[PDB]
C-alpha cells in the first residue's frame, strides 16, 4: 500500500526556535531548563520549566488577522508550520489542495485563555472582556482550527489529543491518511502552551520536579536514581508528511520515511504506565520493519515509577540488547502535547546528521536499565532506523519508527 | 477491503437517557430545550439549553473509584457506553481485547474544571485544594482516557477533537481503522459538559440564541426566517462499529453499514465532504439529519452546499437540532444515532419551529410532521466551527 516520507520539519521548544538551533543544542547536550518565576508566585512546588524563548512578541511575528484567533499553542503550532512548510519546499497550491490535510493537537487546549475569559465574565468586564476570539482560544481543536483558516487547508481538519502521546498519534495518523490514498499531504503536529492554570494540575498529583529548583539544568534526569518528576515545558511542532511517489515526482528532500506506528492501551492505571500495552505498541511499530532499531527516543519523562514502567517493557521486547537510547525530555524538559512530534523531529535531526544526543544528568543509573545501551555523551553515528516512544496519562501508548529513504 | 456495522448504541441526551426515551421524542417532536438559569446567573444573554437530566447524582451512578478522576463530559459517555457495551451483546473479553479500541472525543474537554483548578489555586487551599485528579479532568483526552481505564481497553485510545464535527470524525476513523484491519471493533461517540464557562465564549461571539428566552422550545429552529443562534446543549453517545464477518460471527445485531465517510475542511468544502461519503454508495440517500444548528449564516452555507449536490431533487431533510439543541462534541454521534433509530424504526423526525421557511430551502423536501418511511441509506452532517467537516453516510446491511 502506500508509503509515508516526512520532508519538511518545523519546531519552536525550550532549545530552539528553529531545526538549526534545536540541532546545535542535541549535538551540545544543551538544557532548556530554567527556573519558573510564574510558578513560584504562583504558590507551586516545582519551580522550573521548559520555556520557549520567542525571538519577538507573537504580534511582531505573526499577521494580526490571524493571530486574533489564536492561544500559545496555536502561535507555536504555526511559527513551526511556517518553518515546515519553508523547509518542504511546497507551493501554495499544494499546501492549499484537496489532497492535503492538517492533523494537529494539543494536550490542554488553553487554561490560560479559558480562566482569563471566565475571570473576564465575573467581573464588570462581562461578555465583552471574554471577546468574541474566545472559542478557537480555548477549544480542544484550536489548534487545528487556528492553522487550517491561514494556510487555506482544504483536506482533513482536525485535532487528536492523547495527553503525552497527542502528536505521535498524530503523525501516525498522517500515515494512515497516506495508506488509505486519502491525502498526498498531511501536515501533523502539535502544541502546547506553558502556564501555572494548567501546570498546577500536575504539581497537585505530586508529576512535576520539586527538588531541584536551585539548579534547574539538573531537574530532569531520566532513568537517574534521583529522579523526582518531570519539568513541564511547552512549544510546538510540525512535520510534512507526504505519499512516496508525490514527493519524489517534486524532488522533495526526504528526512525518512515512516516505517512504522504503534498505537494501543493499557486498559489499566490513569496516571501511570503498566509496560504491557508499551510492549504491544513497539511490537506494533516495528511489525514488517526489516532492519534492527538503532537509536530509541524514550518516553522517559523522569518520573518514579513511570521511568521504571517503560524499561520494565524495553527489556522485554530488546533485552539488554536496546538499540542507543537517550532520553532527550532530560534536556528539554516534557512538552505534553507536542512531545511525540518534538521528539520525532530531534530523531529525525540524528538521522540526518549522523549522531546521538546525550541522555544528561545521569549521575547513577536506575538498576532496571543496567545493561542497556543508554548514550551519555553526544556519540557519532551512522543511524538507519530509529524509534520514538510516547506513553500518556490514560494508558495511550503511541511508537513511531522512521528510517532513511532508499533512493 | 473490509466494512464496518454499529452493533450497539448508548445516548445521554436532552431529549432522552436511553433510546427508547429518545425514539420517543424524536417521533413525537418533542423539545429538549429548558430555561437556563445557570447562564442568566452567570450574566449572559442565552438563556436556553438543552440539559442533560439525570435523576440521580453521578456518585450514585458511578463507581467512586472510577468517578473521581472524571469531568462532565467523561461521566456523560462512560453511562453511553455502559448501554452501548449492554445494547451490543458484547462479552467481557471482546470489550478488553487486542483488537478491541476506543476513540472518543469532546469539544471543549472541561472548561469547568479548568477554572475550578486555577480558582482553587488563588484560595488558601492552592494544591490541596486543586487535589490530584485535575489533569484527567482537565485535559482534552479526558473522555477518551476515564473510559478507557475502567473498560480495560487495550486496542487503540485517543480522542479527536474538531468542534461541531469531533464525534462524527470519531465514527469515520472508527470505519477507517475496521478499514486497515487495525481493529476489530471500535468504541465512538463523544461526551460534552454543559456549563457557562464555555457556554459564555459562545454568546461573546454572538453564537446563541437570545430572544426566545420566554418559550425555550421555540428558540431552536433550524432554517426559520425567525432564527438566531444556536441552543447549546450537553450529553454522550457511543457507538459499537464492528467488523462486519465479526459482528455477523457471534450474531451481532446489525442497525446499519457505514457505507461513507466524508472529512474535509473549508480552506465548497462542505459540497466535497458530502460528495466524499457519497462515492461508491449506489443507492439514493433517503433521509439527511443536516449540520442546522439555527444560525442566521451558518444555515444558508450549508443550504447553500445541499442545492449544490442535490439541486431541488434533495433525500428527505430535517434538522434534530430544532428539538436538541447543539451538543457540539457529542453532536456528531447523537445525530449518528438519531439516524439509525429512523432507520430502525421506518420513521423521518420532524424539522420543527418552522414558522417561515428561509427562501434558501425552496424547494426541498423539509420533512416538518413526523412520516412514517422505509428509509435505507441516510446522511448526517457536522460542519463544526474552524472550517471543519465531516459526513456520515449509513445503510442497512442486506
Ligand atoms: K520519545
Ligand atoms: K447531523
Amino acid at each position: 500500500m502506500k508509503r509515508a516520507v516526512i520532508t519538511g520539519l518545523g519546531i519552536v521548544s525550550s532549545i530552539g526556535n528553529n531545526q538549526q538551533e534545536v540541532l546545535a543544542s542535541l549535538q551540545e547536550g544543551r538544557s532548556g531548563i530554567t527556573f519558573a518565576q510564574e510558578f513560584k508566585d504562583a504558590g507551586m512546588r516545582s519551580h522550573v520549566w521548559g520555556d520557549v524563548k520567542l525571538q519577538s512578541e507573537p504580534k511582531d511575528l505573526i499577521d494580526r488577522k490571524v493571530l486574533r484567533f489564536m492561544s500559545d499553542a496555536s502561535i507555536y503550532a504555526y511559527l513551526a508550520m511556517q518553518e515546515a512548510i519553508a523547509d518542504s519546499g511546497l507551493s501554495d497550491s499544494q499546501v492549499s489542495n484537496f489532497r492535503s490535510g492538517l492533523v494537529v493537537g494539543s494536550g490542554g487546549g488553553s487554561p490560560r485563555n479559558q480562566v482569563a475569559g471566565s475571570d473576564a465574565m465575573r467581573t464588570p468586564r462581562g461578555l465583552k472582556g471574554v471577546g468574541p476570539y474566545m472559542v478557537t482560544k480555548a477549544m480542544a481543536s484550536g489548534v487545528s482550527a487556528c492553522l487550517a483558516t491561514p494556510f487555506k487547508i482544504k483536506g482533513v481538519n482536525y485535532s487528536i489529543s492523547s495527553a503525552c502521546a497527542t502528536s505521535a498519534h498524530c503523525i501516525g495518523h498522517a500515515l494512515e491518511l497516506i495508506q488509505l490514498g486519502k491525502q498526498d499531504i498531511v501536515f501533523a503536529g502539535g502544541g502546547e502552551e506553558l502556564c501555572w492554570e494548567m501546570a498546577c494540575e500536575f504539581d497537585a498529583m505530586g508529576a512535576l520536579s520539586t527538588k531541584y529548583n536551585d539548579t534547574p539544568a539538573k531537574a530532569s534526569r531520566t532513568y537517574d536514581q534521583d529522579r523526582d518528576g518531570f519539568v513541564i515545558a511547552g512549544g510546538g511542532g510540525m512535520v510534512v508528511v507526504e505519499e512516496l511517489e508525490h514527493a519524489l515526482a517534486r524532488g522533495a528532500h526526504i528526512y525518512a520515511e515512516i516505517v512504522g506506528y504503534g498505537a494501543t492501551s493499557d486498559g489499566a492505571d490513569m496516571v501511570a504506565p503498566s509496560g504491557e500495552g508499551a510492549v504491544r505498541c513497539m511490537q506494533m511499530a516495528m511489525a514488517g520493519v526489516d532492519t534492527p532499531i538503532d537509536y530509541m527516543n524514550v518516553h522517559g519523562t523522569s518520573t518514579p515509577v513511570g521511568d521504571v514502567k517503560e524499561l520494565g517493557a524495553i527489556r522485554e521486547v530488546f533485552g539488554n540488547n536496546t538499540p542507543a537510547i537517550s532520553s532527550t525530555k532530560a534536556m528539554t524538559g516534557h512538552s505534553l502535547g507536542a512531545a511525540g512530534v518534538h521528539e520525532a523531529i530531534f530523531s529525525l535531526l540524528m538521522v540526518e546528521h549522523g549522531f546521538i544526543a546525550p541522555s544528561i544528568n545521569i549521575d547513577n543509573l536506575d538498576e532496571q536499565a543496567q545493561g542497556m545501551n543508554i548514550i551519555t555523551e553526544t556519540t557519532q553515528r551512522e543511524l538507519t532506523t530509529v524509534m520514538s516512544n510516547s506513553f500518556g496519562f490514560g494508558g495511550t501508548n503511541a511508537t513511531l519508527v522512521m528510517r532513511k529513504y532508499q533512493k
